């Protein structure tokens, strides 16, 4: 999670299983990729405001193996796709996308790539 302290730069904490758990007795009512899965998810990266790498962490703490590499495959294509627009706050000469979404700093990129992430779980669902 990146927190906001006033005052100092943001700073980067890592999932505690209090967090994690929580995020699962309310996502987890739904089937992943629904409309009521999508609401908890994004309130979730709202909350926690997460990092490219927390984002892997919480996909691979909340799905299946199999879910997880639907999503993982449909994010790098999303990924490509968006690299080749070009990204909001991405200066792709300052480090590789994933790496920069890790950075505090990073703010715009960062919510750009939850985005894309976030999006990537319409693979998932059956219509």
């Amino acid at each position: 999670p990146v927190m906001h302290p006033h005052g100092v730069p943001p700073s980067h904490r890592p999932w505690q299983m209090k967090d994690l758990q929580a995020i699962k007795q309310e996502v987890s009512q739904a089937a992943p990729g629904s409309p009521q899965f999508m609401q908890t998810i994004r309130l979730a990266v709202q909350q926690f405001d997460p990092t490219a790498k927390d984002l892997q962490d919480l996909l691979q703490y909340l799905c299946s193996s199999l879910v997880a590499s639907l999503h993982h495959q449909q994010l790098d294509s999303l990924i490509s796709e968006a690299e080749t627009r070009g990204i909001t706050g991405y200066n792709p000469l300052a480090g590789p996308l994933r790496v920069q979404a890790n950075n505090p700093q990073q703010q715009g990129l960062r919510r750009e790539y939850q985005q894309l992430w976030l999006t990537a779980f319409a693979a998932l669902p059956g219509s």
